[PDB]
């Protein structure tokens, strides 16, 4: 329904992720994508923390995603995509960064 | 260069939150409550608490008022410049019953 599905996300030091956010049902009504620290990185398409590295997938009314490159072990943790229906909705995505043998 | 200040307002009153930026260009500004849910990303409103409204929104000012407030609304609010790195001010909200 309108509910955002967000999946865990496993990649190695120095690959890409892609973090994706989905609605089923949507208007109008904004997502967004924040990271463990609960920094704003976008809102629908307006980029906001300043990391060269986080870019856009592709920001719609039913989806939002975003690509992290040349991840860190530091990137590991859990990130949560908003849906601003009234009250808010939430769902997280924990992103695992394996370390090269 | 984001700066913002304590607000004192009596319960069920009206606060207005105001943040400036001396100097900018076309760098965002974002308010967000205590509990770090973002309210206003420049001049788009985020969580739906209809109470909260846009007073003014340039690349100078991002001010919100939120009519109507409760104890629970008292505490920390922050304001985020987008710079490379970001910058923050906070501004603490005393609500007085
Ligand atoms: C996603 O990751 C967290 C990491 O601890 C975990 O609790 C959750 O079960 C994971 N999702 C699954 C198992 O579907
Ligand atoms: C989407 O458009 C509506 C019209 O119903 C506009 O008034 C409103 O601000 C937007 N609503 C959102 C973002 O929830
Ligand atoms: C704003 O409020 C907090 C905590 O109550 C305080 O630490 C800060 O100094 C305050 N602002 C002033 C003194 O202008």
């Amino acid at each position: 329904g309108q509910f955002p599905l967000t999946q865990n996300v496993t990649v190695v030091e120095g690959g890409t992720a892609i973090l994706t956010c989905r609605v089923d049902q949507n208007d109008n009504t904004s997502l967004q994508w924040s990271n463990p620290a609960q920094q704003t990185l976008y809102f629908d398409d307006k980029k906001a923390l300043r990391d060269n590295r986080i870019e856009l997938v592709r920001a719609s009314w039913h989806e939002l995603s975003i690509s992290v490159s040349d991840v860190s072990l530091s990137d590991e943790g859990q990130y949560t995509c908003s849906l601003f229906t009234m009250p808010v909705k939430t769902s997280k995505a924990y992103l695992t960064v394996l370390g090269v043998p």
